[PDB]
């Protein structure tokens, strides 16, 4: 019940914070897809982190097996520093373009100074950006603490989400840094020359950001089902695992 439990602590140092950041982003991927409806109710499981009550895949089920098992190539991209962007889209076939909504996960490695804002793709602006390159790690129980804001503030915008289409489907998309070579695939992904766009008009929200001592994962959202921009107290990647 504790965060040692789930999570490194001494986040300062590579290791624990390259762990932190995959897991990081496998318990708020479990918390959005348990939320939004996308997997049976079956494929999770409440678990408990300091006074929060989070979500995590239930492996015994093998839907759930098959999602929480994308996130293992994710580990080395990570870990090379090849990991830009960790998105969850949810949309309705056959039009895997139209993003009806999205969760991002946009990563900086140590003190990567500034990065590239897509002009053509994605969620990330100029002010997503800035936002990204002034957070700074503290210590490991100031990250405590922004983690619980972080999923408070998750479980607060999805509350005033209006519910998925029925029958929406889901894909995790990943790009890259400069870093990665030019056909990189981590294991379990598919290559592709396409990521995802968003209308200009679509609704946003910024989540907020989280760090250990090396990486710094900025969580963005944008929806359709989102009205307006926004208990659980106790070369790019695809996959279709979902």
């Amino acid at each position: 019940s504790q965060w040692k439990a789930t999570f490194p602590v001494d986040l300062e140092i590579e290791k624990n914070s390259e762990m932190f950041a995959l897991r990081y982003i496998k318990c708020a991927s479990a918390f959005i897809l348990d939320r939004r409806g996308i997997l049976d109710e079956k494929c999770f499981k409440t678990r408990t982190i300091d006074k929060l009550l989070v979500t995590a895949f239930q492996s015994s089920v093998p839907a759930a097996k098959r999602v929480s098992s994308t996130f293992d190539g994710l580990y080395d991209a990570i870990q090379q520093g090849y990991l830009r962007e960790f998105a969850i889209v949810f949309y309705k076939k056959p039009n895997e373009e139209d993003i009806n909504e999205v969760f991002a996960f946009r990563f900086a490695y140590g003190d990567e100074g500034e990065i590239f804002v897509s002009l053509n793709n994605g969620i990330d602006t100029n002010e997503s950006s800035q936002e990204l390159l002034q957070a700074k790690f503290v210590d490991t129980d100031n990250t405590k603490q922004m983690f619980a804001s972080t999923i408070k503030k998750l479980h607060r915008c999805i509350k005033k989400m209006e519910p998925l289409p029925q029958g929406s489907d889901a894909s995790f998309r990943v790009s890259y840094t400069e870093k990665a070579p030019k056909d990189y695939t981590p294991e379990g992904y598919l290559l592709s020359p396409m990521f995802y766009t968003l209308n200009q008009d679509i609704r946003k929200a910024s989540i907020g950001i989280v760090c250990g001592g090396h990486h710094k994962i900025q969580m963005l959202a944008a929806s359709q089902y989102l009205k307006q921009d926004f208990p659980n107290m106790s070369p790019y990647g695809l996959s279709q695992g979902i």
